[PDB]
């Protein structure tokens, strides 16, 4: 509707702010956010209000009718027919009580959404307009997470608001007038009950806090697993081959047995929470019958039963709805403190040729030194400006000074005609790679094609799927980077403007796209243009009209899941003896429940049967007893509950750890990290932290249904007549919804991160968008991606209110069917048990939906449970030790026989290496040499069994097939491709085991010479690493990679380009040190750089196929024909000539030796 979307919505809550701060400036004071949504929306907050005020009413009302109800039976006489009458007048009130409390949820249920929604639209519509105008200072001191955590959490909090807002005083006032109306019923004792329920507030609010500290202890923990657990996933080949499973199994265990120590320890307190509500009703109904009876009044049906739905109304709003709404009001105005913080930032000012003179400027005046100082320069059409420089020059400081962003200190600047930027990161935005070119623009394909092949970027525009309508996401991830640079650039050329600012667009791309961009786009396309040019390409500056050179800132130059998941996810937690256990303490505490109240009753209909007087030992005694037993279950149910389905957490993520850690690499490789941490960070995290809750909470509701449903059933058995309607109605409208709505909630979902995304998106451009001036559509945008999203928000609340209604229908219903079948059947029972009966009629409204709302989440959250539940049942390697087991000496002399052997990456894959059949001599020095990816990376995954190989590997004459992993992967020594170290000590990774001396670690360290950096970090070997040791350099990496081989004495080594991260002669020297340090060993690597290789005793050559040489290497250089002396040719003659000589002197004097 035209009166809800964005554009119309949220002006006018700006125009009150901009007034609440004309106002606030005619006046002294400081601005208020709150008056000015106040002022804008208080004639909504009304009517949501006079909707409370009548609801609470009636659900005041409706327990004083019932007490009329019950008087009919109290003296029940079936020859006074008026009285039938008018009981069945009362009974007609009590149902219209009823369905009016139905038809004021069906409306308030509206209204209160569209309230919240409107609020909250209007301030997405306030924030993305200052996000398009904040200064740069500002974006500065401010992030693109810190902004839309605006959009994405503050503003989410208003249409929670106004749920709960008005309970602030209704709360308050319904607590007042309910023990106005139980001091009437009862007298004094009523103050007795609400003493407890006083108190309850402040207990719960205790917990939350006890709680809130436990849980946020606990999250380091949680952080410190995940993070372990995401190097661990990341690094799980390097991991295998080092066979140091066993260690990160033993830290994630112990992170695990503390955390969910913490879990545990939490969940009790969040379970004594959710007993409290449970209990809360049989304490303070206690409380107050004891004290009652004490002094010396007796129980009557009606003023008992109409008292207990009296505390069933307060007990309510008092305990749950007035704590969440003072919470729920904090967590507002935190919010609109910081959304009027947000709005009052700064922003940028209010801002052919150019010309800039005596220019200067800080991005900080607290710099020591200018940001630029000094600049004077002027360019006018037809000029290019080349700007050239070092890093930190300034280069993209003047291009932003002139541009306008960076304002001047000093000097002045002023432009006339059109400014167009590219900007060096490019940026693209959710639409048509089209529209990423267009930017709004009309489109003429004659100029847009003139730009694609001008941008050379018709070949990506035919390569995409949709071609230019593809979609690009909206940070480009669907392009590549050398695309969403071209066009970046294209949409600028597109955009034809009389002035040009390009920020080095020309090192995003290859020499030749750059030549082809300068030469074309540049020099001949913007030939008639004015152009500034910032390049690191200082190839073309002759082609430039004037060169300015910067340094340091100056001028320096100028020229549903089954029942076997929820049976798996109960039974994996505990014995089978324990959830019997747990079921029946579960129907104990529920019969408990009604039996205190079923005993009021009998003990209402003895008073009545009776001077005598009851014997109060007996009654008060069963009474305390009864409320005691309710007291007793209802803690140990929400503790076992928890203690089940936390301690099913902890055995169902061990299964899956350990499962993980024995999955095959291949599982690796088929699924991505994040898919894989998804189920620790997510799945693990509802398995600890809200599906236990909400299973406990679903099922304190449901059994309390049941109950409802029990005791209406066990006090008038007709009834069952009309349930088995009302049930197959509930089941039918119940799948009905279930199979419409699924659809709307996810249409409701998908369409919401567009609206983040978009924002997100616009902050990362915000300097090229404001610089084609783009604000007010890239405003429009938002308001359509917004508005579309309240179109789907609008459609959902109408499929949520269709169930609802109905939902309530059939609860009202039931109220009808009690409250008059009861008169129907007057004739066959006693006053206590109709107020019985009423009494817990009267509450199922409430509670039937929220038991149907958590029946739906716990549905929903299980599927957690079952993507659990299929990593538990992964496919394993191989076991780790076999029966055999080698002998401690194994291998005694590193003799590798290859015999016929075939390997691929999955028993369904391709093969990549065939009939691989191959002797490596004890001691023998091998390179593994040919095309990348041709065999030679398989071959390690060969050799270390990652993927079980055909054919026969042989060590020592042991089949490594026939030994276990651990036996194999220890015995031989890796340097891997990549470097990886993990956030521990340095001890921890050198030695993980803890069986090297720390005189031989410090022999490795200064063996591979990195003493030094362990001398210079604090804790020597003991020192903390950083985040996978980000503290030491790539090829400081690779030198512990070094130290961890020189360690772990090994007759074979493999090595993998181990020393290409290192400069050429450190590398070198590394190399040398590997020849030092392991002249004994059989040594296989696998390199690129030749050099690396040339005086290996034999090299490999393979094709992807099989292995085409295999020989002396210089035997295969004097081989022309060999492959080896084709690479070596194909490198170079001076190249093949200096490798020759090497080859030939190393070999006379290995066969002279």
């Amino acid at each position: 509707l035209p009166e809800d979307r964005s554009q119309h919505l949220g002006e006018e809550l700006q125009g009150y702010w901009d007034q609440e701060v004309l106002r606030a400036e005619k006046d002294a004071r400081e601005p208020s956010l709150t008056k000015a949504i106040i002022k804008c929306y208080w004639k909504s907050y009304v009517v949501l209000g006079i909707f409370t005020l009548i609801e609470e009413s009636t659900r005041v009302v409706q327990p004083i009718i019932l007490g009329k109800i019950i008087g009919y039976f109290e003296n029940y006489d079936p020859s006074d027919s008026a009285a039938l009458y008018e009981a069945h007048g009362y009974a007609g009130v009590l149902s219209a009580c009823t369905l009016v409390l139905a038809i004021l949820h069906h409306l308030y249920f509206y209204h209160v959404q569209c309230a919240g929604m409107r609020l909250r639209v209007a301030m997405c519509h306030m924030i993305y307009r200052k996000a398009l105008r904040l200064s740069n200072s500002a974006m500065g001191k401010t992030t693109t997470g810190q902004i839309v955590n605006l959009l994405s959490n503050d503003v989410n909090k208003f249409d929670q608001v106004t749920i709960f807002l008005h309970f602030l005083w209704a709360g308050p006032l319904q607590a007042i007038v309910v023990t106005a109306l139980l001091w009437m019923e009862i007298g004094i004792s009523c103050l007795a009950g609400m003493a407890v329920l006083i108190i309850l507030l402040p207990l719960q609010s205790c917990i939350g806090k006890l709680f809130s500290s436990l849980r946020s202890k606990t999250a380091a923990f949680t952080d410190t697993r995940i993070r372990t657990m995401n190097e661990v996933i990341t690094g799980i080949r390097i991991i295998k081959m080092y066979a140091w499973e066993k260690s990160f199994a033993d830290l994630i265990t112990n992170l695990r047995r503390k955390e969910i120590s913490k879990i545990l320890r939490s969940s009790y307190l969040r379970g004594m929470n959710l007993a409290s509500f449970f209990v809360a009703s049989k304490i303070i109904v206690f409380v107050t019958f004891t004290t009652y009876v004490f002094l010396g009044n007796v129980i009557t049906a009606s003023r008992v039963f109409v008292a207990v739905s009296l505390y069933g109304a307060v007990r309510l709003t008092v305990t749950l709805f007035f704590p969440s709404a003072v919470e729920k009001v904090s967590e507002a105005f935190v919010s609109i403190r910081r959304i009027k913080n947000f709005l009052l930032l700064d922003e940028i000012t209010q801002l052919m040729i150019v010309n800039v003179q005596d220019f200067t400027a800080f991005w900080d005046k607290a710099s020591d030194t200018p940001t630029l100082q000094s600049l004077s320069f002027t360019v006018r059409p037809g000029e290019l400006l080349a700007v050239v420089g070092p890093v930190g020059a300034g280069k993209s400081s003047l291009l932003s000074a002139v541009l306008g962003e960076l304002p001047p200190n000093q000097g002045q600047v002023s432009v006339h005609g059109r400014i167009a930027y590219v900007s060096q990161q490019p940026w693209v935005f959710s639409g048509t790679v089209r529209s990423n070119i267009l930017f709004g623009k009309k489109y003429e394909k004659e100029r847009y094609e003139k730009v694609i092949k001008a941008c050379a970027l018709k070949k990506d525009l035919q390569l995409l799927e949709d071609g230019d309508l593809t979609m690009i996401g909206d940070r480009g991830t669907t392009l590549s980077g050398g695309q969403k640079a071209r066009v970046n650039l294209a949409r600028a050329v597109y955009q034809d403007a009389d002035i040009y600012l390009l920020d080095d667009p020309l090192s995003a791309v290859d020499a030749e796209v750059s030549r082809h961009l300068f030469e074309l786009c540049i020099c001949q396309a913007l030939h008639e243009k004015i152009r500034i040019l910032v390049t690191h390409q200082l190839q073309y500056l002759k082609a430039a009209s004037q060169i300015l050179i910067l340094k340091d800132g100056q001028m320096v130059q100028k020229g549903k899941v089954g029942f076997k998941a929820y049976k798996n996810y109960f039974t994996a937690g505990a014995h089978w003896f324990i959830i019997i256990f747990l079921i029946l303490v579960n129907l104990a505490a529920q019969v408990s429940y009604i039996l205190q109240d079923w005993w009021l009753s009998y003990w209402a209909n003895q008073q009545s049967a009776l001077t005598e007087k009851l014997d109060l030992n007996w009654y008060l005694g069963i009474y305390s007893g009864l409320t005691a037993s309710t007291v007793l279950f209802g803690i140990v149910r929400s503790l076992l509950v928890f203690f089940v389905l936390v301690s099913s957490s902890q055995t169902l993520h061990n299964q899956m750890f350990e499962s993980i850690l024995r999955a095959p690499v291949l599982f690796f490789d088929r699924n991505p990290i994040g898919r894989i941490l998804n189920r620790f960070s997510k799945d693990i995290g509802h398995m600890d932290d809200l599906l236990p809750l909400t299973y406990l909470d679903f099922i304190q509701t449901f059994l309390q249904v049941i109950g409802v449903v029990g005791v209406a059933v066990a006090v008038i058995p007709w009834i069952a007549i009309p349930l088995v309607p009302l049930g197959i109605v509930f089941f039918v409208l119940r799948r009905y919804f279930l199979e419409t709505s699924r659809d709307v909630k996810r249409l409701e979902s998908t369409t919401r991160s567009p609206v983040f995304s978009h924002l997100s998106s616009s902050l990362q451009g915000l300097w090229t968008i404001r610089a084609y001036k783009a604000e007010q559509r890239f405003q429009e945008l938002f308001d359509s991606h917004q508005d579309l999203h309240s179109e789907a928000w609008f459609l959902f609340l109408t499929t949520s209110r269709w169930f609802a209604v109905r939902l309530d229908a059939i609860c009202a219903v039931f109220v009808i069917v009690v409250a008059f079948g009861s008169l129907i059947l007057a004739k066959t029972l006693d006053a206590g048990q109709v107020g019985l009966a009423l009494s817990y009629a009267l509450t199922l409204m409430g509670m039937f939906q929220w038991c149907v709302r958590q029946s739906a989440e716990v549905e929903n959250m299980m599927i957690s449970v079952e993507r659990v539940i299929e990593y538990t049942d992964l496919e394993k390697e191989a076991p780790w030790e076999y029966q055999k087991r080698p002998l401690p000496s194994w291998p005694h002399e590193g003799v590798i026989i290859f015999d016929n052997v075939n390997f691929s990456y999955s028993l369904d894959g391709p093969l990549v290496l065939k009939h691989l059949t191959a002797l490596i001599k004890s001691k023998e020095k091998v390179g593994i040499v040919g095309r990348t990816g041709a065999g030679k990376s398989s071959l390690i995954a060969a050799l270390f069994r990652l993927s079980e190989p055909e054919g026969k590997i042989w060590i020592d004459k042991i089949l490594t097939t026939e030994i276990g992993l651990h036996d194999l992967r220890k015995k031989m020594s890796i340097i891997p491709q990549e470097p990886v170290l993990f956030t521990g000590t340095m001890r921890k990774n050198l030695d993980p085991f803890n069986e090297h001396s720390d005189e031989e670690l410090w022999n490795a360290l200064e063996e591979v010479q990195l003493k030094e950096a362990i001398e210079d970090l604090p804790g020597k070997m003991d020192t903390e690493l950083a985040e996978s040791g980000s503290n030491f350099s790539v090829g400081q990496r690779q030198l512990v990679c070094l130290a961890r081989a020189i360690l772990r004495k090994n007759r074979i080594l493999i090595i993998d380009e181990a020393t290409a991260n290192v400069d050429p002669r450190t590398d070198e020297l590394i190399q040398k040190k590997i020849r030092e340090k392991f002249a004994h060993c059989t040594v296989l690597t696998i390199a690129h750089r030749l050099n690396t290789i040339i005086d290996s005793d034999k090299i490999m050559v393979l094709d992807s196929g099989r292995l085409k040489e295999y020989d002396e290497p210089y035997v295969l250089l004097q081989n022309r024909d060999s492959l080896f002396y084709k690479m070596v040719q194909q490198l170079g003659k001076a190249e093949a000539a200096a490798l020759t000589e090497t080859a030939k002197q190393v070999y006379f004097k290995r066969n002279y030796p």
